[PDB]
């Protein structure tokens, strides 16, 4: 039980490090072992069919080629099929939301100076707080509100998402999705690395590590108890930073210069017996709403759903937890002073599933794509470290990174 | 966010506490909340379909109307239908098996003066230690050979169980299986209480639990990370002594005088193409072999499968976390040296599962059939501390009792 490069963690990330690692010639021979406390592989990526009916995404779910060209060729390379994304689309712009496509348009030559404040209190200096508090809602991202969240990184986000790319002007970028979900690419990776030799080992959590001369000692556990010693001479933890902060390795401090954050996520997918939206063309369309739903998207006649994060991922979490029942009656409640509608006009569900995220974005406050460890050598790699923060494409990014830091390790 | 009485554990002794609970009229108009870490109930009691073709047993699988009356009443009360549970055959008992035999009926008077010394001490008085070991070993327990295993309760371990309890003469006891699986009767315990009134918390974990005035305040994290606080005036953990540990509630030493252990559990089915088993007339028997499989069943013509304990428990489980493949062709090389046949003569698996068990079997070293905390009046329930520990009837006996108690607390 022991390998000579062990990845910590089969999100894209990991998988990704591995394909990296083992298209070197440098790795022939070298034995590689690739662990996940999770049964499965992807992480952050997963694919579920709602009632069997319609492929749908608990986690990520759209990418741009524009914006994400990485991501758009690791598609390709596995032959994994794209559809179009249609919840792009703000032609029915309220009187706040042009309002802050002005403000921000207005106050974008003063980022040099004040970029750095919380988003909210640089569109404070546009006409007063309170007009800051109804542009900023109009967005559908509770995240704007928060002040770890800076000017610089709230135009970084409102330019990048696509219900709302519009407001800075990048109508431009294309959003596709995957045709059968992009736990497709997961499979598709695993299966390229797996073919190369690495061997997988699912539901094991790595607990600690320490140097063991020129290798590591990792301690894991597997999801029924068992514990298990695992020895390598290289390590790559394909973790985010959340998860780095549990092991007792002295992270961020002793791998960077810059802290970190994250923002819970929350996704609900309701399918009925008819599509019953279809009465008010909301096919394909988006909603952004000052409503606990915040974002309620209907996908062709197939289903809906609400995306949520902050204090709204939250609120929908806690509401599950006080019972099915009480949520999906919410729900209807929502969705009735959402559309305008008599609540008894809202149908009850055919079925549902719901996926909460504690740490769905992971970001920077703030360099390089992965980080070495001031006091081990061990690299880490995640999205967080990249100019990415959050999206699949920063993954990517860090992955190439950090298997390069690694073969450069191997050569040394 | 709060409930008049909480049960924490969703086995079949915390579901038999609510059934208890919910039938007497002084709860009536009081509010029950269950808990448990898992997203299912039935704790130890798992069923599972075997490649969608025969039910299985991953964990509790059998049981006797002589040795557990009050689960035959529940089968019956919950109308769940039983079947001929064939493993119970020792017609041929081989030289060391009828040696054992001999020797515990010879050394039967001993017990008195001896019976806490361990197993192998108590059995090596009959012609020393290597005789002893033969004699043990033929049993297929490994846990007999165990130094915390005293003979008294080797005696009853040799008596309590189907396939080898003709060698202490109590081969009148008749063996039942379920005909759909015991999650047929925790479905029916479930649906009963959840008609009552009794709300289902599935998915969270106990954490933590200080008093808070006349009630409890319950830390609890869901599976996803969520974390939730939950108040109650009357508990009851419904779980084994290994899980109390792992409170903050002076788990044993507040709450009774004796300490108990615990022992690691695996099973394995496979299921072939052909019942190529048939041919050597091996269907409903049982083989116990001087091998790690130990103990190797085969169900008629449909599957087999293998029942292990303490280091062979753990040895299987070890040899899965070594891969998939060296995990089945092991199993195939330990059943070729078992039946005397070449390896090549017995064909690969066509579907397979296997669960291993951390504390399968957990008992006490030594007297209620529930405990109390000293302070705060927390009832603890479990089959451990019954004079069946280790059996289902323990958990009924135990819930009866800490209904009682808990009744008792209510009615104060
Ligand atoms: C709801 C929602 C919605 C979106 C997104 C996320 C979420 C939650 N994202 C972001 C995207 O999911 C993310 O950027 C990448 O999946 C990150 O992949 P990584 O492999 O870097 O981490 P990721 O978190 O995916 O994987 C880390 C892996 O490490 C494992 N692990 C962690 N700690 C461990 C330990 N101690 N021991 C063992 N294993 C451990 C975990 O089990 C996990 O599988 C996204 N991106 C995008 O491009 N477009 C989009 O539309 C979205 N939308
Ligand atoms: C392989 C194998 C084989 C057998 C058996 C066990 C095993 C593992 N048994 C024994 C039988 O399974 C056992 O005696 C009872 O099912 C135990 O029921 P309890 O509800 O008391 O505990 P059990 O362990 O079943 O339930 C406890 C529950 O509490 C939950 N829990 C624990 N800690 C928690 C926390 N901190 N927060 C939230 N939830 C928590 C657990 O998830 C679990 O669901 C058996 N018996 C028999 O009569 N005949 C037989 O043939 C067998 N064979
Ligand atoms: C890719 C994401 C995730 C995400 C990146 N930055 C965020 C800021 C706030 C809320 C979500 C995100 C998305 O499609 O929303
Ligand atoms: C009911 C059980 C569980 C059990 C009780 N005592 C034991 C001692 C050793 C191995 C298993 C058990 C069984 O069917 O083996």
């Amino acid at each position: 039980q022991s390998s000579d490069i062990c990845i910590v963690g089969a999100g894209i990330s990991g998988l990704t490090c591995a394909s990296h690692l083992l298209d070197s010639p440098a790795c022939r021979g070298l034995s590689l072992r690739i662990f996940d406390m999770q049964q499965e592989a992807g992480g952050r990526i997963r694919s579920k069919m709602l009632d069997g009916k319609a492929s749908i995404e608990l986690g990520a779910g759209r990418y741009s080629p524009q914006l994400h060209p990485h991501f758009q060729s690791a598609m390709q390379h596995y032959s994994q099929k794209s559809e179009v994304y249609p919840f792009t689309q703000l032609k029915f712009k309220s009187h706040v939301q042009q309002k802050l496509k002005r403000a921000m348009n207005e106050l974008s030559p003063r980022l040099k100076e004040h970029g750095k404040e919380s988003f909210l209190q640089f569109v404070s200096r546009y006409q007063g707080h309170d007009s800051a508090v109804g542009m900023i809602r109009s967005m559908g991202y509770d995240a704007l509100f928060l002040p770890d969240i800076s000017a610089e990184m709230a135009y970084d986000i409102v330019g990048k998402h696509p219900e709302i790319q519009s407001v800075t002007d990048n109508d431009a970028n294309q959003w596709f999705a995957a045709e059968t979900g992009f736990a497709g690419l997961i499979q598709g990776i695993k299966a390229k690395v797996k073919a190369a030799g690495a061997r997988f080992s699912l539901g094991y959590r790595l607990l600690s590590v320490r140097t063991d001369g020129d290798g590591y000692l990792l301690q894991l556990a597997g999801d029924d108890g068992w514990k298990l010693e695992h020895r390598t001479r290289h390590l790559i933890l394909a973790i985010p930073p959340s998860a780095m902060a549990g092991l007792n390795v002295d992270f961020p401090e002793a791998w960077s210069g810059a802290r970190y954050g994250s923002l819970p996520l929350f996704k609900g997918f309701l399918t009925y017996g008819e599509p019953w939206w279809l009465d008010y063309k909301l096919d394909d369309q988006v909603l952004i709403v000052d409503n606990p739903l915040r974002k309620i998207y209907f996908k062709g006649d197939k289903y809906l759903f609400f995306y949520t994060d902050s204090e709204m991922a939250n609120y929908w979490r806690g509401c599950v937890a006080e019972g099915e029942d009480g949520y999906l009656e919410q729900i209807r409640t929502h969705l009735a002073s959402a559309l305008g509608i008599v609540r008894e006009r809202i149908p009850q569900p055919l079925a549902h599933v719901h996926k909460y995220w504690a740490h769905g974005v992971e970001f920077c406050r703030d360099h390089p794509s992965a980080l070495s460890h001031r006091d081990s050598g061990i690299i880490a790699c995640s999205d967080a470290y990249t100019e990415h923060c959050g999206w699949m494409e920063g993954g990517l990014l860090s992955a190439r990174e950090a298997s390069r830091l690694l073969l450069q390790r191997i050569a040394a």
